[PDB]
């Protein structure tokens, strides 16, 4: 294998997420955990609103809530960033602009604690509308097909992403959600630099019919692509 830090997923490997977030002054926190199966480029987890009620919608949460989890093809694996930072992990930042209303920025890590692969988020979000599609809680509990478009950064020894994210509101209409991202190592080693490709990434959204707790269940299923065989 063509990194050191792919290694860590040719297995399950157990996930953690953590999040604490504040948007508007409204203040969260949410737990998930579960596994994933890079080989397929599959998750399961389950999030809880561990502070009660989630002042945001579910699905605004989603890409902040571990693309170290993408099935890359074998003609691509010299382009897996993600994994080549592993074990010591990188720093994931976005800024996230909600098309006529306020932004999410986040801050991330993503590494190895023992055998576990944690994602440890802080999210401020800043200028929303009280009575928007997001604190007025208007968009469906589902979630599209998007592709996530990767470049090299080799100057920060790190990765660019950018893509668009459309969430279904209540009424058939489409709530846009512009991210920019950076990726970059919090290790020494070396970590491979991509050419120009995407993530193909899927995500089913559900719900656990015995959790009485402000949840989500999701299934995520990610393959890279764009560069020919
Ligand atoms: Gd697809
Ligand atoms: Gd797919």
């Amino acid at each position: 294998m063509v990194s050191k830090g792919e290694e860590l997923f040719t297995g399950v490997v157990p996930i953690l997420v953590e999040l604490d977030g504040d948007v508007n002054g409204h203040k969260f926190s949410v737990s998930g955990e579960g596994e994933g199966d890079a080989t397929y480029g599959k998750l399961t987890l389950k999030f809880i609103c561990t502070t009660g009620k989630l002042p945001v919608p579910w699905p605004t949460l989603v890409t902040t809530l571990v693309q170290c989890f993408s099935r890359y093809p074998d003609h691509m694996k010299q382009h897996d960033f993600f994994k080549s930072a592993m074990p010591e992990g990188y720093v994931q930042e976005r800024t996230i602009f909600f098309k006529d209303d306020g932004n999410y920025k986040t801050r991330a890590e993503v590494k190895f604690e023992g055998d576990t692969l944690v994602n440890r988020i802080e999210l401020k979000g800043i200028d929303f509308k009280e009575d928007g599609n997001i604190l007025g809680h208007k968009l469906e509990y589902n979630y599209n097909e998007h592709n996530v478009y990767i470049t090299a950064d080799k100057q920060k020894n790190g990765i660019k992403a950018n893509f668009k994210i459309r969430h279904n509101i209540e009424d058939g209409s489409v709530q846009l959600a512009d991210h920019y991202q950076q990726n970059t190592p919090i290790g020494d080693g070396p970590v491979l630099l991509p050419d120009n490709h995407y993530l193909d990434t899927e995500s089913a959204l559900s719900k656990d019919p015995n959790e009485k707790r402000d949840h989500m269940v999701l299934l995520e299923e990610v393959e890279a692509a764009g560069i020919t065989l």
